């Protein structure tokens, strides 16, 4: 199981913390407009992560790995608000409307980092399909205490309703990782190269996205 | 209007019909076709949470997405889940965990199990709906009458050992009347899709409860 230092390696020499997008962030040195079209583009992928669990659970015959996946699931989409409702009040709280979020055409490089997922969690492991989900997951309880951290500080956000996404879980979101570490290992079957090769893709496509942000 | 079509293909191809549960319902099985044909299910029971996230999982009507989840959820989240219940059921009739689990399904088992994944995973969600639908809104009428005959022929006093067939069929009604509004929600011009789903999926409940005589 060193595989398993060698995905959290990878990980952290390509982390979107790093990114010039979010160093920007952690300094103020982002306009409106950036936040803004930052948010819009992101929901495209907030809408998918509901079908990233469960295309890797549709082809699940471990019902305890079953299980843990439905939990993440549960998690994003079920009651109200869901992760999808909070991510709409975050976008709202930076002056786009509903209907200029409905009518936002994805970017090129959003679809392209969707269509990464997808094909991983509908590939033929479900090692690396939880792999490439864990190699985005892992980073966000210190991403969402960063963007936290630069909303209050420099973007105006007094109201902490605003950024509910990033807080009413913040927690969930540790145990979601630690969940996907331990299903990795549940479904390995001798795929490990494939886990690390998602987790390559992932994290160069996250920068990709990123990248659209800045000139 | 083709839910109607599709509702009279499944009156006239229908479980509580099919010799097994003629027999059924008169006390006319065996405790050894009983104990045959609750391991042989055992297959389809823990396939259906798969059956409800590959539709999901094809889907961007996010409220569409909603009620596949709640379907989901009753079948899989909590303890005891459905899967669960089905092997108290089994136990119940006389069968050993260890037997159940190394029963071997059999391929009238496998085939009707390949029939709802291919539909469920196929192009057509309306279609995918269509063939759970077709097997779903059967349940509270077949729920009704097992139970009927597990206590009255079978031995069943204790109603903890049928609970599969209680604690849920009265979801199942709510599971049907959603499963009808999904196929709406999501009809892509593909009406004659739902009806061939509803046309194998019928078949093939026919050839599973074949194997048992």
């Amino acid at each position: 199981m060193n595989f398993l230092d060698q995905l959290d390696l990878i990980i952290q020499n390509k982390h979107m913390l790093e990114h010039t997008f979010y160093v920007k962030w952690s300094k103020g040195e982002l306009t409106k407009e950036q936040l803004q079209a930052y948010a819009k583009d992101y929901y495209l992928h907030i809408k998918a992560f509901p079908k990233y669990l469960s295309a890797i659970h549709s082809r699940c015959d471990d019902l305890e790995a079953r299980k843990l996946l439905l939990d993440n699931l549960m998690d994003e989409e079920n009651g109200y608000p869901n992760h999808i409702d909070l991510w709409k009040q975050f976008v709202f709280a930076l002056g786009v409307t509903p209907e200029e979020l409905e009518a936002h055409e994805p970017s090129e490089a959003a679809k392209a980092k969707v269509a990464t997922f997808m094909r991983w969690c509908t590939g033929d492991s479900l090692a690396a399909g939880v792999a490439a989900l864990y190699s985005y997951e892992s980073q966000i309880p210190r991403i969402a205490r960063e963007k936290i951290r630069g909303l209050t500080e420099y973007f105006g956000f007094s109201n902490p309703e605003d950024y509910a996404y990033f807080t009413e879980h913040e927690e969930a979101d540790v145990r979601h990782a630690r969940e996907e570490k331990a299903l990795i290992e549940m479904l390995l079957k001798d795929d490990a190269d494939k886990v690390l090769e998602a987790s390559q893709e992932v994290t160069q496509s996250l920068y990709g996205f990123l990248d659209s942000f800045l000139d």
